[PDB]
């Protein structure tokens, strides 16, 4: 009998559900760059969805876009909007979490790439201009014009994306599981790129921030309470710091329920998966994704907002644990790129799902303590400090590390599932900490980290 799902709100740094929990999303991305968007037959099965039900998966990233939404000069897409809440609410149904995201690559099909509509960007590439595709076109001159075109609202782009995002938030008022808009996937600052390098450009974070906020004001006059994902500017993901929320250089937040969307990459991976560059490389992936990560605890300390990891992975299974692992440590929540509609089989089956698909609590009537996980053997340790709630807390159990079944102990409170069951229900005893270990029956357990 599943708890029904409900809207989420932050507080500092928490993402709260109705029952006054504590959640945190494990997920994947499910984006559609391609028109005819979201057209029958070619979205998420209700097979699709019982494999992420399965594995515990608690969040989709669905992809919208501005080309979708809005695909000739001011003119919304009812029917696209019918198609993109069927996907929504087949999602919420089944207890995720759905963020919306407003997906770009490339700013444009102008350019091979996806999301602004052509109509709406005047710039485009030359017969004669090298176009190297994802993800280097982000270095042709033209695409940079057209970027420019966007932070310089020179013929009102930002205005159009603004209704389009408006739209959209007036579609999807009221639907419990609906965690938010992404306003903007992958943000590039466009001419004034090298500004960023080698220490981050301040002075574009505070165009691209007027931006953000000019289309958070746009769905707020939609949609009042529907909370923003805001991306840093994606050379976030070449290593720079981001600028966002630092007073006197940018403004502090005004708006609530604002959350953080940046996304973990590493860079040899990427370039190995579309350069063909030498594997071997990946040497370099934990000091590099330890510096994200640090620039996230920077956000997270200067803003007091929640942190969603809103990409990371793409299929490369050695890169993952610096992901997970550092995620676990700050109790941030995450969604895997990618997750593709009609599969023929369960893509979670091999190294990859071995790894995403974890014991983990899904709402916790209290402040999150620390946590682990192993992934090779199921080991779960954790433990938090319980707050006042009207349901108990709910930990998902792998389906795939405990063959012979799973064992429970917990200090300082008790389990109300029954034996086996995919979902352990948590009540304290009391005020004090409660420690919950979940494990296969021979093995002595983990340990909470401190
Ligand atoms: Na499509």
């Amino acid at each position: 009998p599943a708890t029904p799902i409900t809207t989420l709100q932050a507080d500092g740094t928490h993402l709260v559900d109705g029952y006054g929990r504590t959640v945190l999303l494990h997920g994947v991305n499910n984006v559609d760059k391609d028109a005819p968007y979201l057209p029958a037959g070619e979205t998420l099965t209700p097979q699709d969805i019982d494999i992420l039900v399965r594995h515990g998966f608690n969040t989709v990233r669905l992809g919208t876009s501005f080309d979708a939404l809005m695909p000739q000069r001011g003119q919304i897409d009812e029917a696209y909007l019918d198609r993109l809440t069927g996907v929504v609410d087949a999602l919420t149904a089944r207890g995720m979490h759905v963020l919306l995201d407003n997906h770009q690559d490339g700013l444009s099909k102008a350019w091979g790439g996806n999301g602004f509509p052509e109509w709406a960007i005047e710039s485009r590439p030359r017969e004669w201009e090298p176009n190297p595709g994802f993800p280097l076109y982000y270095l042709m001159p033209s695409l940079n014009a057209g970027w420019d075109e966007v932070w310089g609202n020179t013929h009102g782009a930002l205005d159009h994306l603004g209704t389009a995002l408006g739209a959209l938030a007036e579609r999807v008022e009221g639907k419990p599981g609906v965690m938010g808009i992404e306003l903007l996937n992958e943000p590039w600052p466009g001419s004034r790129f090298l500004s960023c390098f080698p220490n981050g450009c301040p002075d574009f974070d505070r165009t691209y921030q007027a931006a953000m906020q000019k289309l958070t004001d746009a769905v707020r006059a939609q949609n009042p309470t529907i909370p923003v994902y805001w991306e840093p500017n994606v050379t976030w993901n070449q290593m720079m710091p981001s600028n966002l929320f630092a007073p006197p250089v940018t403004p502090a937040l005004t708006t609530a329920d604002v959350v953080f969307a940046p996304h973990d990459y590493c860079i040899p991976s990427q370039l190995a998966i579309y350069l063909g560059l030498p594997q071997a490389l990946r040497g370099l992936c934990v000091p590099q994704q330890d510096l994200t990560w640090s620039n996230i605890d920077a956000i997270t300390e200067r803003a007091n907002v929640p942190t969603v990891i809103t990409s990371f992975g793409d299929g490369d299974p050695t890169v993952l644990k610096n992901t997970l692992a550092r995620a676990d440590e700050r109790f941030i929540g995450w969604q895997y790129w990618h997750f593709g509609a009609g599969n023929a089989t369960d893509p979670f089956l091999g190294e990859v799902g071995r790894q995403l698909v974890r014991t983990y609590p899904q709402a916790t009537a209290g402040e999150p303590g620390r946590m682990i996980f192993d992934a090779d053997n199921g080991d779960f340790a954790y433990r938090f400090t319980p707050r006042a709630a009207t349901r108990p807390t709910e930990i998902f159990v792998s389906d795939l590390h405990y063959p012979d079944g799973y064992a429970v102990q917990v200090d300082g409170g008790q389990v109300t599932s029954a034996p086996g069951a995919r979902i352990v229900t948590v009540v304290a005893d009391g005020s004090g900490p409660v420690t919950v270990k979940i494990n296969r029956p021979g093995s002595a357990g983990a340990e909470v980290p401190d």
